[PDB]
């Protein structure tokens, strides 16, 4: 049983994380910033977790905060449910062609905390991706990452290694750091 | 007893502002612009003052009138707190580490009124922190201490080292001047 | 059963195609151009498929139409065999190193029809791969892909990372196809 | 009372810290790599911590694998003695001019776990300090400051603005990082 | 049964490999040269090989004719153990990222003997580990992945995508020969 | 009681200073070049010595010889008054914004004697600030800050972050130098 339920309240918001390592992607995200809820979604179902987030944040501010303690919870829960981390992969990798855009991530779930985010073309540190709702800032992406990776105490390097759209480029990115998750938390046969 | 209340109503907007020098940081802000509440509570609690800002104005056009009219009102009602500044550190300056942003800030509170504000990143010129309300263009900061600095009658020096995250590069800022008028507004126990 | 066979006659080619993507690398294929038989062999071989290709086409003219009408009906035959594309990998990457040349794809069996090929050393634009028979003119690699992937519909990047023979260069980024092609159709124990 | 004692365990290394925030620079460090000792004996002293330390490990590899195990238990040790890091002035700098060497650190003690190291001269990613004992290799002066500041959780900044002489540039960086921790950890008279 | 024992006898060096592929990562390596026990550890565990290597050398001129008698003696077990390499997956890769460093390698086991080494920072070409016993100059990772390659008769990608750290783009590069070799080694379903 | 008077008499000039490092900033200075007088007041208030400096020299010749005499006999005086160091700070460090100029000094007390001087505008080697009594050529602004170090013998690192107006960048150096002694030689209630 690799399983964790994560609340996190703040002044800033409050999270509750429910995760499965050994899921089938039932997964239901809402943290009232949907482009951010695509994103986890995206996460959890190539991971092949069982994922549930609840957030309500600060959004009259921007989504930072919310996506930020969303993701420091998250982090939270992934280390939570890895245990000790006995017998399993360790190393896993994953490459996301997404129409012109390629990511790539690796991860060592029994590494030191570490994040090294390459790679993504200059524009992403200043796009919008905006709908109806609250936007989602794309310099965000790093932060995404970085907050994981110190949560979870996992080393995690995501990188682009070309693309154009910034909803594919980010998508792309989420969606490696889902199947890398995924290859690295599967039990070893050998191990 | 270093208090000032200043209003200040103008065809754009109508500005109270309540200051105490010699705080506990209770500090409530509320101008329609929520980044920038965010931002003048960080500065009011950073600095160790108590201050409450109420401020309405023309946000159907954006935040820069009463962005611009709070700060002309909040550096004036600084100055007038700060009455003959006998027996005070008169210089002070902070670092504000924040993630990957490093900022900085020194004042001369007996200084002539000057600004100069320098590293931020290009992209901040044009950069939108947009949640759900009336959104913050951070092109913005540089004119929030220039009108601080101008109408305080102070010099204050505001530096980004290095940093990446708009809200990181933003809030590290305003800590940093937080913390810098807190050292230099102190009773100099050798002055 | 995911088993295709497509016939594709037009005015310049005549192509009968017969695909089993469950195969055991069961191949052979005659196309008139010798070369381009040995890559489409070392592709159906390392991708584990079974298959059978019969093109005549106009090679007094050059390779040119039976190459790309070749590489249509094939992908035509995969796309076709992969059906729903249910409880699939649906991702897959492989690096093939070869010699001094070092080439890698990832394909999306489920993303929209796309082809972003890279790498590959200029003098491949104008390179001729020439036996007894019917020459091999190196910049159609660039084409059979992107005839692969609009046919296939599928997300199909084939990059060279490094290399210097053409033969090498070009073998290289047809076996890694193939492997991550392997990758991608091969049922997933989780989905 | 502001102290603990960590002991870590490893494959590598077997590590004891006792640790108080509270001292007079009572600092007795003994690691086997002697110009670590003198460094981390900088370190308590100019932080005003009484520190004792005592670590084995496999220095017949070379110091790389105590140092930083060291680095991590300190880290969490200086993390468990802050506990809910109340009423403390949070944030601490400073400069360590020693000879032709101007280094700087920056601390938020209360902020995200991370770590920027910028100024370095190239030189020093390898150069070694070498005496009649286990040697020191100046590329892990940002692999301590990392592991320290991932553990403890703060917001770590160390800057070199100048210098040449590798041991004033490392031994300035560790007591920058000693003087801003001994600021950063102070009761606040007014919070 | 695949397995191994090659002795090998030079005016240099006295080498005994005992290998078999099909481990659970029993590993014992004595080299004389500790940081080279530590690196060939690692690959024996990260393979998941069972490997005993015993090597007494003329390491008072240096590592050198040491590590690459190793390095060949090794080599020749692992094209022994292999035999005729029938039904295996043949390629392998592996991306391993430690702290700050990524690193890959790809692996054709079936290919003509071939090394690429590519990536490594200019600084790996003069730097020593150095602890309490015999050195260890980084100038010959090159030299022990083309002996191994050379001898086991197997194409060898090694990159380094980035790092900093001696260490780290070392251990880097030795675990993700390591893993490539583990995949390539192991039976394939389908072939 | 940390007071020295140090009578300094050469070929050139004539030199009494009496210095007390615990005093108000009653000071009074009088050298025969109204600039440098100027300068010395400004260090002595905000350093909070009580100071007295007579000079008398070769000013016919220029001001060179009293100012250098001056700063040699000023260090000797510091060094003089601070005995033994005992309980002291040690370190200290001031931001002195004046106008468009930002200045910073940072000193080790108990330091080596060292002097850098970095970022003064390059116009500054060549300017003169002229009334109607004996000029002051800004290229003495450094042998001032070396004179003063090296008979002190105390490490002062003093830098012009920016600056336009040779008066402001001057003035602005010596308040630095004068804010980070005063921090300096405070008691230090730890130590
Ligand atoms: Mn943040
Ligand atoms: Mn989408
Ligand atoms: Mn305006
Ligand atoms: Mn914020
Ligand atoms: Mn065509
Ligand atoms: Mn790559
Ligand atoms: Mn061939
Ligand atoms: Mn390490
Ligand atoms: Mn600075
Ligand atoms: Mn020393
Ligand atoms: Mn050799
Ligand atoms: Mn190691
Ligand atoms: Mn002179
Ligand atoms: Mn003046």
């Amino acid at each position: 049983s690799r399983r964790a339920r994560i609340e996190r309240r703040t002044r800033e918001s409050d999270i509750v994380i429910e995760l499965d390592l050994d899921g089938t992607g039932q997964v239901a995200v809402d943290t009232g910033v949907p482009f951010y809820d695509h994103m986890l979604t995206a996460l959890g179902s190539h991971a092949s977790f069982d994922l549930t987030v609840r957030a309500t944040g600060d959004v009259e501010i921007e989504a930072h905060h919310t996506i930020e303690d969303t993701a420091i919870a998250l982090g939270t829960a992934l280390g939570q449910a890895l245990g000790d981390k006995r017998g399993i992969r360790r190393f896993g990798d994953a490459f996301i062609p997404m129409d012109e855009t390629l990511a790539h991530a690796a991860v060592d779930l029994s590494g030191r905390p570490y994040c090294v985010h390459t790679g993504e073309p200059d524009h992403l540190q200043h796009t919008t991706i905006a709908g109806s709702s609250v936007p989602y800032h794309t310099v965000i992406n790093r932060h995404v990452f970085e907050s994981l990776a110190a949560n979870a105490r996992i080393a995690l390097h995501v990188r682009v290694l070309y693309g154009r759209d910034p909803h594919h480029i980010t998508e792309a990115q989420y969606k490696a750091v889902a199947r890398a998750l995924r290859q690295a938390v599967e039990p070893d046969p050998r191990v």
